[PDB]
């Protein structure tokens, strides 16, 4: 089954995925020159104060915190959005090394990991409905760059040794993500895909422009997971990114200039 190895790694999806080579396959590259300021964006509308989470599971290709979506408690709107999306999880995309492990990239620069924050629009009442309509989820994607810790980040790392392996889960209650935001909500946006099969094009990307920092030893911790189950030869968690794909007939937009 598909993963991030020699294997069945990214270059292989596509012969389970055959969307994987469709037209508006994410992540791509952010040229930040090409993308087109457009003052016509609202400011985009965070509202988690009312987040409820519930529990982090180690799913064999990341890690899920998942929220109580049964009700508009943590919602994104405006930006380019219509109409209201539901927090459902977060996770996170991480490398070997500091200097890969996001998928989007920012004039070809890469990040040590990439947030995302995943919802589905209200109007389609469930997330398995969401993701089969062209506008059915929007991801804020928010980068990690290794520098200062970030504490809002401290809790879910201390719970990582309790889900090492694939299906491992944990409760995960009170968390605030909140405190995963950096302080500026510029953003670019587009249209395009889930990063992991079955890269449903169902995604209204918006990525943020300022990273978040986190530190190196908080990022060690990222990597300590495992892809296998326990009881299985321990692989490493790590790189599980996919990387750039073409932006065919796309414009990223810029909230700001
Ligand atoms: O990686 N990923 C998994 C699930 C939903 C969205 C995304 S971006
Ligand atoms: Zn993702």
């Amino acid at each position: 089954h598909w993963g991030y190895g020699k294997h069945n790694g990214p270059e292989h999806w596509h012969k389970d995925f055959p969307i994987a080579k469709g037209e508006r396959q994410s992540p791509v590259d952010i040229d930040t020159h090409t993308a087109k300021y457009d003052p016509s964006l609202k400011p985009l509308s965070v509202s988690y104060d009312q987040a409820t989470s519930l529990r982090i599971l180690n799913n064999g290709h990341a890690f899920n915190v998942e929220f109580d979506d049964s009700q508009d408690k943590a919602v994104l709107k405006g930006g380019p959005l219509d109409g209201t999306y539901r927090l459902i999880q977060f996770h996170f995309h991480w490398g070997s090394l500091d200097g890969q492990g996001s998928e989007h990239t920012v004039d070809k620069k890469k990040y040590a990991a990439e947030l995302h924050l995943v919802h589905w629009n209200t109007k389609y009442g469930d997330f398995g409905k969401a993701v089969q309509q062209p506008d059915g989820l929007a991801v804020l994607g928010i980068f990690l760059k290794v520098g200062s810790a970030k504490p809002g980040l401290q809790k879910v790392v201390d719970v990582l040794d309790s889900i090492k392996t694939k299906g491992k889960s944990a409760d995960f209650t009170n968390f605030d993500p909140r405190g995963l935001l950096p302080e500026s909500l510029d953003y670019w946006t587009y249209p395009g895909s889930g990063t992991t099969p079955p890269l449903l094009e169902c995604v209204t990307w918006i990525v943020l422009k300022e990273p978040i920092s986190v530190s190196s030893e908080q990022v060690l911790k990222f990597r300590k997971l495992n892809f296998n189950g326990e009881g299985e030869p321990e692989e490493l968690m790590v790189d599980n990114w996919r990387p750039a794909q073409p932006l065919k007939n796309r414009q990223i937009k810029a909230s700001f200039k």
